[PDB]
Order: C-alpha cells, then structure tokens, then sequence
C-alpha cells in the first residue's frame, strides 16, 4: 500500500525525533564521511525503518542521519541502494520518498561516476544538467497515487535550474573547476564494455553510473527540487587501456572527499 | 492456459453477440469519442471479459464495442492498457489477440504521441512507417504456441505497405497533409528528459509515445495487417522550453478529433 | 541457494562421469552437429540435471556432452537457452556457471547471428571483439557471492585478447576469411524492425543475435577466458528487401557447417 | 564590375524583347523538354549573352527562353552550368542573377538527384525543405554589392514556406505522392563512393546532386523566393549493388517527364 | 617571397616604432573598442603596411595598434580579414605571422560566433578548447619555409592548455560563467542553413564562425601559444525560429562589450 | 591541351625505353625502398618529364622506375605529390594518367596513414575497402576528355573486389594480420585537431592521410583496377595523448618496410 508504507516509515522516524529537515543529502559510494560533519540529533540504520531496503553495496553504511549542517536542517542518507542489488526501481526510491514526506523539498543526490567525456579528469566533480535512463526500468511503473504526484510527470528541468546557477556560483567562489554534463543510468553491476561506453557517450552522456536517475524521476514526481553531483572517480573511455576496479573507484571517492565535502557544504550554506 | 485464455474471452463475447468484425480499431488517449459514432450491437467493459486488463490511464473508457462504422463491421477498443500501468507486454496485447480471433484480420492502432521530428506540428497526424522498441519488453517473450504464429516473427513491413499507400491516397483526397515516420515506444510513465528526446531523434525516431509497439509485434505474430496513426498532440523537441503536460496532450487530441475521425472514416471506407 | 544449486548440478554430472573438462563449447542454433564429432564419455539431457533450464528453441537439442575433441577434454553444450524463452538472465547463465565449476576455465560461445555490417556475407563467420547489451537484463543483478567473483566485474577484454590472435592465426592457416565485429544482444524473440537494425548498426554493432552476452558477463564474473564466434546466417541490413525466416537461419547454419566445424576444431587443437 | 556585368546581360536581352518575366524556371539534367511547351516570345542561346557561362554537360541545350506557360510570364533556363564544369560558384549563379534583374522575383530550381533516404523510390519527385553545401564553394565569396544584397544573408527558409505549402496542395490535388527532404550539393563530377553516400545521409541529407545550392544562396541574397524540386532518377543508397550510370539518370528523368511536367505546370498555375 | 614579405612588413613597422610586443590580441566583429583602452605608442592602418590585407567587413576598423594594456607590451589588431571577403587562407594569416616575427609569442584570438550548443546563451563568452575546419582551405598549403616551422605541424593542444587553466581561473575570480567548446570554421559569407547548423553540432562543434582557425593553424606552425575566446552573439540552433541578422550580431557584441573587456584584461594581467 | 600533355610525357618516357608496364606501383611516405628491389631497365627523375610535378614532401625521391619485380613488368613511382604541396587535384594525378597510357591498367596505391579505428595498431597494414574525400577538391573538375573516360564516372567498387580478395589471400598465406577499412583524404598539410579526427572517425573513416583519393578517382575515370594499401604509421586517436610527428611517421614506415615489401611483392606475384 505505497503511502501507508511511507507514513509507517515516517511514524517510525518521528518515534525517534521531531526534527524537520528542509534538505535531503544522498551520499554515494565512498562519499559517506560527510554525514560525520553533521551536528547529529538522531541516527537510524535503514534495517530498523519499516519497508526501507538495506545497503549491500561497498561504500554504503545504510544509516539515516538527522540534524544541522552549515546551519540547514538536513536528512542525510549515508548510503543508498541500487537496481543492481535486486531492488525494483520502486524499492530504490522508497528512502527519498520518505525524506520528502518528513519535510525535505530540496534534495542533493551525490554519486561516484565514470567520466565518458574525455576532457574530464579522475578526482573531478560533475554537475548534472540532465540524465539518460539506459536501465530499462522506471520507479513510477504501476498504479499512480495522486497524493504523491501526477500520472505523467514532466522531466524537463529535472535538475533545478536555480540550483545549477548556485552550484556554478559556489564552484567559482571556491576556485574549483566544476565539470557539467549528462549522467547515464547503466543497470550494472558488470561495468560497461568498450562498445557500451562508446554507445553512451555518442548518445550524449558525459558520466556513467548505476544510481541517481530513479531518485530524480521519483523526486520530480513529488515536486521536489533536485541537484545532482558526481565525483568522477575514473575515466571510462574505451579507446584508453584500463577500466577502474571497485577498489580504485572507492579510493578516488575517498581522495576527492575533502574538496567534495567543502563544495557540498558551500552549496548547503547558500541554499 | 494462453490460447485457452483467448477462447475463454472469445466465447464470453460470442455469449453477447454472433457479430463478426472485419476491422479492429484501437482508440488511444483522447481518441475514444469516435467509439460513440458506432452503431452498437455490443458494448462490453474490459472488467467483465475473462483475462482482460482494465484501463486505468486518463482518457481510456476501457470498453470493447462491436458494431458498424462507415458501413464496415468493426471491433472498436474504446481506450487500451499500457506497460507503464504495470501490465506485462503480454497482458497489454491480450485484447488485440482476442480481437484477431473474433475475426478482425486488419487493425488500425491509434495513439497520442509527441513529435520528435522538428518539421512536424502540434495538431498534425503521423502515419507509422516503422517502430523502435526502447521499452526493454516484448510481448512474445515466453513459450510460443504455433497456433497463434511462429517463434521468430519477421517485423519487416510490420506496418502493411498496401495500407500505407491507402493512408496516403485518403490524405490527398481530404486535402490533409499526412506526416510520416518511425514510432519509438518509451516505457514511461515519466515523460522523456531533454537528453532522452535527443537520444531517440538521433537513433531515427520521428514520434515518441508509451503504447502500440507491443500490439504491432503481437499482431504481426498472428499474421494480421496493421496501420498505425498518432495525433502529434505536442512537439517533443529538447532545444525548445516546456514539454506538454497530461492536460495539454488530451486537450489537443480532442481539438484535432473532427479532422482525425474524418481521416479514420476515409480509410475505413476503402477497406 | 545459488552456489548450493551449482554444486548439486556439478554433483549430478559427477554421478555419471569423473571426466574433468578444460574447455567449454556452447553450440547455438543449427550448430549442434559438432557435438556428434566428440569422442563421448557421457551425454546428459538438461531436463535431468538439477536446476538446469531446458532448451525449447528450434535447433537446440538440450544435451550436455563430456569427452575428447581434437585432443582437448571438452564440456559441449548441445544447445543453450535464451532470455526470449521466459528464462531470467541468471537462469540463462546457470549452465556455463556449472561448466566453470566442473573445471572448464576456457569457453567458446557460438551462435547464429544477423550481419548488420554490409561488408559481411551470408555463410560468413564473425570473431567477437566486443558486445553491446540491448536486452535490459544482466545475469549478476541480485546478491553477489564472492565464491563466484566480485560485485563489479570489469568487462574490458571480455573476449580474451590471446584467443582473438589464436582465432586469426587459425583462420589464416585454413585460408578462411574471418569477419570481426561487435555482437549486440537484442532480447527478441520477434526479429528486429528495419529502424531497430539501423539503430543497432549506428550504435556500433556489427552483428545481432538473441544469445551469448549474458554468458560472457557470467563467465567473466568467474574469471574464465571467452572466445565468441557467430555464423552470419543472414544479412540483416534494413535498406534491402526481405529479413531472413527461422528456416533460412537454420538452413545456412548447416550449409556453412563443415567450414565452421573445421575452424572450431583448429582453435581447439591449438588451445 | 559585378552588376555592370549583370546590366550588360540585361541590356543585350532587352535588345531582343521588352517582355518582363515574373517567374524563373531552371530545367536540370533531362528536364529540358518543358521549354518546348512554352509559348515563345524570344529564344537566346547562352553563347550570345555577354558574361554568361555555357552548358558543356549532357542534356543541357544552353538556351534562355522567354514567354508564357500555364498563363504565367516565365524566364525558362533550358539548361544550367555546374561547379564540376570548371566554373566558380560566382559564374554558376550569373544566369539566375540576370534573371532576377529581368524581373523574376520567384524561382523554381529543378534538378536530377540521387535518393539518399531509403524510403524514396526511383522516378519519385522530392520537394526541397533545406540544403547542405558539401562542395566547399560559396557564390558570394568576394567583395559584396549592397545593390544585390547584404554581406551576410540569412539562409533559414532558403526554400519558401508558402511555396512549400503550395507544392504539397498541388501534389495532393494531382493524386501524386510528393517525397520531401534536404538537398546535399556534392561537387562531383565523379559520383559519390559508398562511404560518401553514408556520411551524407548520416549528416541529414535526403538527396545528392551536383547543382542548385549556389543558385539558392545567390537568389536569397537578392531577396527572391525559391522552390526546389529534384526528379529522384536513381536510389543512391550504399548497401545495395550498382550506382546509376549517366545513361540511367537521364533516361528515368525522361520516363518520369510526363508526371513531373504536369506537376510543375500545376505549381505555375497557382502563382 | 613569403618571409621576405614578412620581413618587408616587419621592416615598415620598426620604421614607425622600436616597440617590442610580447602578446598579440586580434579583435573580431564589434570587439574593436578594446583597442581605444590601450596606452598607444603607435597606430598603423593595414592599407599602409606591405602585403597586408585590408578589413572590408562590417565592424573591422583595419588598424594595427602597438602599446601597453593592463601592463603588457601588446600588439592589437583592431579588426581582421576573412576567407569570405575573397582573401586566400595564406593571405588571411599574414597579419598574425607578421606579429609573431615582431616578438608576439602569445596570441588571444577573439571572435563573434553563433552558439550551436543549446545550453549556451546569446551574450555568453566561450573559451576555445579545439576547432574544426569546414571551410575547405588550409593556410600552410604550398611550399614550406622551415624558418617559419615544419611541413606537418601537430595540431593537438592547438589552444594552449596552461592558457585554458588561466582563462578558467580569471572567469572564476570575476564571477563570470565561462562556456567551453569547439569552434567550427564555416566559410560564409552566407550564414549556415538549418541542416548545416545541425550537421556541424552533430560533428561536435559548440560554436560556428567565419574566422580564427586559419590564424590558429598558422600560429601553431610558428610555435606560438594560442587562446581563443568567442562572444556568443546569438543562438544558432535550427529547431528554434530566426537566425541572428548581421545587425543583431554587432549589437549583442557591443552589449556584452564591458564584461568581455573586463575578462580579456583579467587574463592579460596574469600573462 | 590535357591529352596532348599526357602524350608528350608518354613520348619522352618512350625516348628512354620501349619497356611496357602492366602494373603501376605508387610508393608513399617512407615506402620508397621497394623501388631498389626492382630489376631496373630505366630510372627517370620527375624534373625531366614534360608536365610532371616534382616531389617536395619528405620521404619522396621523385623518380619513375620501369623494370621487372616478382616477374611482372612494373612502372614504380618512387614518391608522389600532394594537394597540400600547392599542386591542384589535376596536377597531383598527372603521373598515374601518364602511367595508364604507358599501358599500366592495374595500380597499387600505397601510403603512410594514421589509424582512426582504435583496434588498428602502429606498424600494421590496412587494405582500402573505400574512400571519403574531405579535401574539397576533385581531379576531374573542368572540361572532360572522352578519350580518358566518361563525364560522371561511377566510384562504387572504386577499389577492385577481386584485388581485395587477392590481398586477403596473400595476407593469410604470409601469416600477416591485415586490417581493412575506409581511407579519409584530409587536405593538410597541418595534422588534424582532436575534434577533426573524432569527426572523420564518426563519419565512417578507419585511416587518415593526405593522398591517394585523387589517384583513385583519376584511375577509375580511365577504367584501371585499383588496390589501396596503407602502412598505419601512427594511431591518430583523439582521446589518447600525443599525435605522431613527421619524423615518427617516416620511422614507422621504415620499420614496417620489410613486412610491407614481402606483402606487396606477394600481391604482384599472383596478379
């Protein structure tokens, strides 16, 4: 019963704290240490929350954190879940749906992603301007509940245009080159073949990852404002020799952490 | 029980009427009203027919109509079901399969669609020349009953070439400018991102919608002849602001209706 | 149970024969007759092995052959299964997983494919350099077992680079012109529309088929070496009349058969 | 001396007749017999006109015909020159420049072209919606005279929207299927390689020929109205055997002549 | 004579002043005003220098200015010449070649360009990352004088990488959002058709212009560092209505003027 | 005079030797040493032959060598000329025209070329299947002589289908992996930008060079058979760092020379 399921998840959260978040922060693979810099009021493992799917993927701690970061009330997702784990597109989006109903109307979706655009560099940061779904799944498939949003949500300006100008302004202020581009959702969990990376780039994709797009679609359905940022942990260009390993991706996510944390806190401060 | 399921459904319709149709006609979003112009012999809602999926989408009454239109004996589907509503590709094509076995060996599939081709105009009509499946689902997936058709149907000339010439002749006759092109099945129910629209145009799609292709594949499996028409309700071009909403799609499908019913009737009269 | 299932299938094969295979050979549509040229020690219907999926498709016998071919101890799959038959990607790759655990560390994946590359010919043989997954399913989706392989297996050099050089050297020795290209997995079982073929060629696909890719991903997850070969049974280029029929794929696979069998035996001899 | 050059050519033609045309008509390779149907007042070979280039190319008589066709005062060019003859883009567009100053404010440019769009047929007629210059030559390169046109003429709607709607109407009126597309100017005089046809089609060309674009560019500089028609004499599609020879192009241009000559008359009637 | 020609022009400038520039700055259509802001020590009309071509184009003064700007010895080209004016590639680049031999080892190449990337804005500045020659002419065609540079100069890193990092650093310092992309050289002087604008975007051009590339090749021949900056004077995207008019390109180039001059000086400060 | 010019050159070669060649062999950048293995009857510098252009490009001797090689009467051109040197398309193809009228009806055109196809390797040899002309010049442009060939020569099968099958036969025999693909003629003499390489690859080119295509067109006009071979001296892949240098292209041509000469002599042996 999607809705009675959300309000159950909501009621269990309010049984631990009455803290109202304004800003949802989803932290991707290796990006979790930013939950530590929060001024904490409550911390809830996903496994205790009704109908929440649990993190199985490396670099995802599976913890909901509530409190103050850079003076904004925030719901931090230390970890997410992914379609490649065996979760449906619907099950993947249950956490940010709960966050929206807890009071979060602005969401920052962060990820570790591969760079398709050869002008990018590993350790770089990319602003999501738009997405492509190459995963063959959609979280809104099935009956629509009008209390969430419409049957056919408009996905133009999926990434909030005011939030991109803010991203840029902060990047400039911090003397940070900010990459911008299109994020492709690839189901995984096998990495892309050379011909798949070639195909996604030629179709207009600048970064490649296994997350984010279902949360974007689900949040726009609800009327939330969305900001997408990936740590470019590796160059996935088929005409170079090496594809990064899981170990290497999580290492560059950790190495890029300080600049990434300082950037996100700088966006939060101005929101 | 598939085939035995079909005969269960055929038999239930024959329990209401021995009327044998020559022509199937599926009316899509906001195209239902042509069904009111039919000299009814039977009018069965989908919910009452064994194994029939019921319509939940806006502008789909979900009523099977047997009768006379432009002097032809016709099976009219007042609305249809979609993959986005959470029916399998197989469940989506149950109706047109029953339609075939009632005796409709020629089918006109109609839909509301976005224009990808920038040359097209809102309010215009696009004859289907070919299709692209970007939904990742196929109604034939599963065991094949040789009684319906072959294991590996050929989808060359999926859109009947004689019916395409006819569709052109009738447009000329009615001083009507008939757009032509390739229909892309996008799974939905979220509308395409800018980058997804660009991606589908550049693969050679001229129109985008969320129906018809499973019907086309199911019906060529059976050896039926197929003609596809979309009302280009909106212009889906990503280097222009604003995608149409649900309200705007259905509004243009009602405005265009007199031009469109006059066209469908024109074709019916020559069959 | 996955792993426990593998081990029951393994245990059942060891109840008929203690023969340890080193090379796995998968025979696709109309390519079974190579299995008869094996010096048999055991032959086992798929239907009798625990958790094995059974071949339902034309020109797939559904039998596991262990023994000696051209000197090598071989596990020969006389037929495979396809996603189009109703089987999940996981179910499709259960056989090669079982083969790996019997000791086959090198795998030959054969198939009947359509030529997209207009420079190809019916009766041709294409060495696989890479793959494109257009079927929207991955056999590793779900929980991962470290006893099989890692969470995120790298799919660069999916088709082993030394077996590619071996396959060229043998084609040269035999005076056989070996075509080379990218195999696209299309889900089927409907053949592809003209526009879908144009779509696949322009994405970088040189051949189209309904098999192989899930096996490649599954086998690279395990760390097996993979050589892919396709009989180009038909030319599937959309700007020419007539796509091939099931009967025209099976006929050419058999006419081209002696040359194919001599070629595969050459590769085996040099392993 | 560009303009003085034009006025010298104006002078010499007015020396022979004071008749003022309203409509320019340029007959391409094999389309010349329409000049025979004119009601003549004067017939001047291009040789006798100061500063005119001369037709060396097969099926171009090289003669300026003035008079009356389907009730209209027309300047009819029975042949043109092309860039592949050795003439610069400036020399090519000299006749239609003189034609404008004789008072032709509306031009029909005809041509025999190859079909790049695989949905076209030999003996079809194509309406120019737009053009691509792949010839590396612009007729306006050099010093600009404002008495002719601006320095930088805008080439949107190079082909007149109203004369496009008109062309469609008459094609509907005559029960004639009217193909529509983009014209690519290829320098020649060698025909395009297979790879060149492929590249031109991929770049959005629907037709290839060795004329017409420079006339278009120069006339829109003058502020004239242009309608483009090619007789599609051959299917130039690179994954089919045989490119049309010179003998085959000029033959089908004459076999299609009746319908083409009826159609161009239809358009004249309505100006 | 080329080199003797260069020395003849070097001679004639050294006869008016013994000033030695370090930095060459070429001002495109409507960017000329920046010259007036220079602390003159000399000013020389192009018409008066040996072998110099003369600016005929709207918004090009045609004057060589020497002196001081933001504390750098600069050589400012108030205007340039273009291939569309009638000048050969080699003629077009003589000016920047003469500057190089005067001791300007670093050039900034400013231009008024259309925006092909639909994410740009009329009034934006684009940093050149790379170029595409579509004009069908190369300045180095003909004999090669080793005293200028090599027969086959490598065009990788044509736009200097340190100067790109510096363009970004300055943009960030000045809270200026800096567009980045590939400048396509279209010959003109006709603005591109819609299908041409489409062709050049699909080929990976971000901006279209009529200048700059010849100068880029010529300067890299000599070993000069090169920084490219365009004013996006208009959006050149073919699925919108109206191309910019000559009058509109010059207006927006003057309106962006103050920001463009603050930005250029910002860079000169740091060199 | 073109023809009277051919016959003066012919007459002058006949004033040194009456030796009649069947096979023409153009040796490109660094490939000249194959001339030294000819059993010479005569050796004529280009400088002394009426109307012959002279080689100014590095690694081109500029010497006509008549003689016997691998049992065939050959006209070996030790060096060629290039559009980039200042020669017109017409001037560039004079040598092969003189060759054809001397009696050479089969031509091997060899070249040093860049690899666009990333699977190619430096030091490898690529057979020409077809060509793309990106240079903007055609050798047949101007008046046509009917004694040379037709006005509009067909360029399909420009590269002889039987000589391609022979090329593959000899490569297999010699245990030589033979790359195959499309040769792009880029005018030069500057090397291509990163974006120009990407562009030429996406349009369907596998190699890039500054020669050959003019000689192919000129020779197909005359009705000669043409085999194209390129030594892939450098990998020109825009997403790799560093483009080869001239010095480096000539070195890899020298290094590949033994394998290349064993190969060409092998093709000659079976002609």
């Amino acid at each position: 019963e999607l809705y009675d399921k959300i309000q159950e998840a909501v009621a269990y959260v309010r049984s631990k704290t009455d803290f109202v978040p304004e800003v949802g922060l989803v932290l991707g693979s290796g990006l979790g240490p930013l939950a530590d810099e929060v001024e904490k009021v409550a911390e809830i493992p996903y496994g205790e929350i009704p109908h929440f799917p649990v993190s199985t993927a490396p670099g995802h701690a599976g913890r909901l954190v509530l409190g103050r970061l850079e003076g904004k009330p925030v719901l931090v997702y230390k970890g997410r879940v992914h379609y490649y784990e065996g979760y449906s597109a619907e099950e993947v989006v249950f956490p940010v749906r709960v966050g929206f109903f807890l009071g979060a109307r602005t969401f920052l979706l962060t990820s570790a992603a591969g760079g398709l655009n050869p002008r990018f560099r590993a350790g770089g940061i990319m602003l999501h301007l738009d997405y492509i779904n190459f995963a063959g799944a959609n979280p809104l498939r099935g009956p629509n509940d009008e209390r969430l949003g419409p049957r056919f949500p408009v996905m133009f300006e999926a990434y909030d245009p005011e939030l991109i100008e803010l991203a840029r302004k902060v990047a400039r202020r911090q003397d940070l080159h900010l990459f911008e581009g299109v994020y492709a959702w690839f189901m995984g969990p096998s990495f892309a073949s050379r011909a798949e990376l070639r195909l996604l780039r030629e179709l207009g994709a600048d970064a490649i990852g296994m997350s984010t797009v279902p949360e974007v679609i689900a949040l726009r359905h609800l009327g939330a404002r969305v900001l997408g940022l990936s740590t470019i942990t590796d160059m996935a260009v088929p005409e170079r020799e090496h594809h990064a390993t899981e170990e290497e991706v999580l290492r560059v996510a950790a190495e890029t952490g300080p600049v990434f944390r300082r950037y996100v806190r700088g966006i939060l401060a101005e929101l």
